[PDB]
């Protein structure tokens, strides 16, 4: 019940803690962050965290590097959806479920990135209330 | 180069640290461990960690519970492969890549479970050496 009134803002990884791979990051930096972080899907940014280009999956990154000794982000870049931070957790699931994606960029009232949230984060929260 | 002589034993989650969902676990216990552990794919065991039935993915578990208020493991159970702990990391990748799976149960010289290893664990190790 509590997740019908509860906003996505409450369970997102906030902008400051979100890890973006920037298109200009070195390959060394990318592997260093994939290794430290325990995470499978990374948003890719141009310049700043408000210009999201899409996301990438860790397996794709590693297969590029292993097979060719070069990471080409554009060739493995996968689409994201944007949702408002005032969307309730249940309508978020409905939405992301409908679009067939696992990852949402969460957007503030000024059209900036306020954070990021995963389909699992959202299911984890809902099954909580049941 | 070092991963051509290096065994899977060296990068597996060992038996003792591996988390198995047992077929007889309560639903409460399952959600409690999915929540604490930061992990997407869980082996399912009957009785002990040497009788692996397959594995399950966290999204499937959560969708069962949310949609029906009941977890039925058999209906979401996905196949695993077994590899020897003396397989080298490169032949492990070849093997798991060939079978189209993301998760291997690693087996000792007595036919027991010595641990578990993921495709990402293995790519993470290989790109290390390059």
């Amino acid at each position: 019940f509590e997740f019908e009134e509860k906003k996505i803002r409450e369970i997102m990884v906030p902008r400051t803690d979100m890890v973006c791979i920037y298109e200009s990051d070195s390959e060394e930096k990318i592997l260093a962050i994939l290794k430290e972080e325990g995470v499978t899907r990374y948003p890719v940014c141009r310049k700043n965290k408000d210009d999201i280009l899409g996301f990438v999956h860790i397996r794709d990154l590693y297969n590029q590097k292993i097979n060719e000794n070069k990471i080409e982000l554009e060739e493995i870049l996968r689409d994201i959806i944007y949702i408002s931070e005032n969307l309730t957790i249940d309508k978020a699931l409905e939405r992301i479920r409908k679009e067939k994606l696992q990852l949402a960029i969460v957007v503030d009232e000024y059209g900036g990135t306020s954070g990021v949230v995963t389909i699992e984060d959202i299911l984890e929260e809902i099954v909580g209330e049941i």
